[PDB]
Order: C-alpha cells, then structure tokens, then sequence
C-alpha cells in the first residue's frame, strides 16, 4: 500500500480520497489555495501544503507547486481526483518524470483517450461499437466530404477532436450547410485547443447518455461495473444520475461490458474509467472515454458493493484487481443528486457563508459533501458542494428515498438547487424512467 498521497484537489472529491485512504492506512497530504483552508478534508488531513492563491491557475491546476508539495513531504504517488489536472497528460508525464507514481492510466493512454479520433479509432479496433463516422479527421476535399455524410446519412454532426463534454459541435441536415459547419467548427476549436481537427458523426436525435464504470490492473484484468445513466442534464453539466441504467437487461449490460474490459486489455488500461456511450433504439454508440474518477462513481459503488477510490490506491500501488468479473453483482438501484450553491432564476454559482447545515441520513442515504455548519463556499471553484446518493432495492424504493433525504436536507444561508432536485424526484417521466439527455431543458423550458 502507498505510504503517503498528495490528494491533488479539493472540495468532496479530496474528502471522498482522504476517507479511502485512511481506510487503508495511507498517509494524506492536503495540497489547498489560501482560499481553501477551512475545507473539511485539509482539516482532517497528516500534513497540509498551501500550493497559492485562490484562482486555479496558481493552486489546483500550478503543476510545479503541487509536485514540490509531493517533494516536500515525501509522499509516493498524486491522486488528481476529477476535473483539474485529471486529464492532463503533461501533468501525468511530469508527476512520473518527478519520481512519483500517478493515480491513474499511463500518461500515453490518457493521451490516446483525450484525442477524440485516436480513442475511437481504438475503441472500433478494439470491437467496441461506435457511432457511425468519418473514422479519421475531415479534410479539405468538400467531394470526401459529402461522401462521407451520404455514407453515414444525415443528420451528422461535427465535432472537435480537441474538445471535452460536448463543447463546440454543430449538427448539420444537408449537403447546403455542411462545407460552411465544417469551417466553422474547425475555428472555434482552433480557439479552444489550438486544434482545428474535426471529426464526423452520424446524428443520433434523442440519445440517452450510459457510461460503463470499468477497473483495469495493468497486469490483464479488467472488470466492468456495470454502467450509468447520466442523461438528466442541463448545459453539459450532469443534475441527477443513477445505476443501473433502466431499460438495460443483464445481456445488453454483458454485451457491451465485456466488449469495454476488452478494450481496457487491448489499450493497456490501468486504473479506473469510464466508456461514454450514446444510447438510442436499444443500441449503444460510444463517443468518449474518461480515464479519471468521476463525480457520478459513488451510485456504482453502491450497486456492486466495489469502492472505486480505494481500488484505486491498490491499483497505483502495483496490486491485481481485487476481485473478479464473475464476482461482480448488480444489485439493487442507486440515484445522485447533485448539491449545487447556485441561484435559482440564474444558474450562476450562489457563493457564501453556510448558516445552518443538517445532513440527511437513514437506511440506504450516503452524504458525500466537504460542507459544515459555519462554512464558506468561496467564489473561486466550481458550484457543486455536495452529493446525495440514495439506495433502494428497487429504482422506487431508491426514489422515494432521495425524496425524503432531500426534504431532510438542511443549507440555510446559501442559495442551492435542492427545490430543483425534489421537483425532479417528483417528475412523472423521471418516475417512468428513461428520459433522453434533452428532457431536463425542455421540462425547464416549459
Ligand atoms: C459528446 C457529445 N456527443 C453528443 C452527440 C449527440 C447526438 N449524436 C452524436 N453523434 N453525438 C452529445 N454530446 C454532449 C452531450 C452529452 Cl454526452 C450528454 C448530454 C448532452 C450533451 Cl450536449
Ligand atoms: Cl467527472
């Protein structure tokens, strides 16, 4: 087991891998900004290193900073948790030239994956079923071009293989619009990455969004998870998740898992990820992979019984998956709420000092959220300052719980979206099950 871990983010997350780790007897450093130091997590951490100040860029995404901090304290390996530097391969890169061991895939597969074409390029040589597409980036010739749109059949979609999340894509519905929808999308990655390359997709209309959890040890073994419906969304941000994905049958879920671990072996996966798909006519498409943790992994653990940050650690430190595929059980139904400090009538992040707090709590109700009475949410990060993850042994049974547990709920002095969540609780078509990935705008749209 690692002797000591630099958790290389903040907020939930950091608090999320400092529990796994003392779990397992592993020593924490809590890396934090100025702005950052009442967080629950620093507070309970070994050792503490301020790394900057409160903007991102020189705290939580200041690479030098964080790898003196692992210098400093002589700790192992870095955990980047989600978002920050997770999927940033010149940090993965500079973490193992630096002598430390990273908590995630080799820094040459993160690359591979965050390369949109080369991922599906290798997920599709792989046997892993992908969206009809250009297979390689679009090129000049207008004439390939139109052959390949008349090959797929429109509607197609142009995307960036630069991009993440399902930013700056155009969908086009004929030969007229599509040479103008080429050039545009290829400007406004040229923006965002500094990468013009654009891809090819046939359009699917109304998708919902199912990802499958897998575990790879690097040594051959790699498991799935069963998957993640994430399709309850507004403005690329995820609201409400759930596992299992409802509608999906044991073979759907065996086809289409196993088809992942493959993968992970073909790809020399290690550590967790997770297979993005697009689901429509009962037919999975995959579109990306995310070679992080990610927000959502908390329903999956509670399905399996498998904790995905503690399998992590074990992974990191050079053990075989703990367990078996054979031995992995779906059971059960778990659905998130995501816990935002966010207004209302804007959406924009509510920050501030939280007055009172109560958590939920109860059969089947696990409360992941670094927020205490007495708190600041600082204006700096992300809106998300909690998760709430209920279990039933049934989709109902988990429904009618997250109702109650949302009702429970206590934020006094800050703005949150908890009146949003309990109205989606209560929505009927959420109750049926199965909403695509428009559903939540259009329901707010009304
Ligand atoms: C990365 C990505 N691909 C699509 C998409 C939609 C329809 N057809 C195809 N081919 N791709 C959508 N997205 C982003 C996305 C996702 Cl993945 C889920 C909900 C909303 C949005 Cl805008
Ligand atoms: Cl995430």
């Amino acid at each position: 087991m690692l002797d000591k871990i630099v958790i290389a983010n903040r907020g939930e997350i950091a608090l999320r891998i400092l529990r796994a780790c003392k779990e397992l007897g592993i020593k924490t450093v809590a890396v934090h900004s100025s702005a950052d130091r009442d967080l629950k997590h620093v507070l309970l951490a070994d050792e503490t290193v301020c790394i900057g100040p409160a903007p991102s860029v020189k705290s939580y995404l200041n690479i030098p900073a964080i790898i003196s901090a692992a210098e400093i304290t002589g700790a192992v390996a870095i955990h980047p948790g989600y978002g920050f530097l997770s999927e940033n391969a010149n940090f993965a890169e500079q973490v193992e030239r630096s002598g430390f061991i990273f908590i995630g895939p080799k820094a040459e597969t993160i690359r591979l994956m965050g390369d949109k074409v080369s991922a599906i390029a290798a997920m599709k040589k792989a046997g892993v079923p992908c969206v009809p597409g250009s297979d390689g980036p679009l090129g000049d010739d207008m004439d390939k071009n139109r052959a390949i749109a008349k090959r797929i059949g429109y509607p197609v979609i142009i995307k960036a293989s630069g991009g993440g999340g399902g930013r700056g894509m155009r969908v086009v519905r004929g030969d007229a619009e599509l040479a103008q929808s080429i050039s545009m999308t290829r400007a406004e990655a040229k923006a965002a990455f500094s990468n013009d390359m654009v891809y090819m997709e046939k359009y699917l209309e109304n998708p919902r969004h199912v990802e499958i959890q897998v575990l790879a040890d690097g040594q051959g073994n790699a498991i799935y998870l069963a998957e993640r419906d994430c399709s309850m969304q507004r403005r690329h941000q995820k609201v409400v998740e759930e596992a299992p994905a409802p509608g999906i049958t044991p073979e759907l879920r065996r086809y289409i898992g196993e088809r992942c671990a493959k993968a992970c072996v073909d790809i020399g996966y290690r550590g967790a990820g997770t297979f993005e798909f697009l689901f429509e006519n009962g037919e999975f498409y995959f579109i990306e992979m995310n070679t992080r943790i990610q927000v959502e992994h908390p329903v999956t653990e509670m399905i399996t019984g498998v904790d995905l940050i503690k399998e992590q650690l074990r992974i990191a430190a050079g053990q075989p998956l703990s367990i078996k595929q054979e031995e992995v059980h779906v059971r059960g139904h778990a659905v998130e709420c995501r816990i935002n400090a966010e207004d209302p009538n804007t959406f924009l992040p509510s920050p501030g000092k939280i007055t009172r707090f109560h958590a939920p709590g109860g059969f089947g109700v696990r409360w992941e959220s670094h927020i205490y009475a007495g708190y600041t949410v600082p204006p700096y990060y992300d809106s998300m300052i909690g998760k709430l993850i209920c279990y039933g042994e049934n989709r109902d049974v988990a429904i009618a719980r997250m109702k109650n547990a949302l009702q429970e709920l206590i934020i006094d002095g800050i703005k949150t979206n908890v009146d949003l969540q309990i109205r989606i609780m209560n929505d009927e078509n959420f109750q049926h099950g199965g909403t695509n990935i428009h559903y939540l705008e259009k329901k707010l749209g009304l």
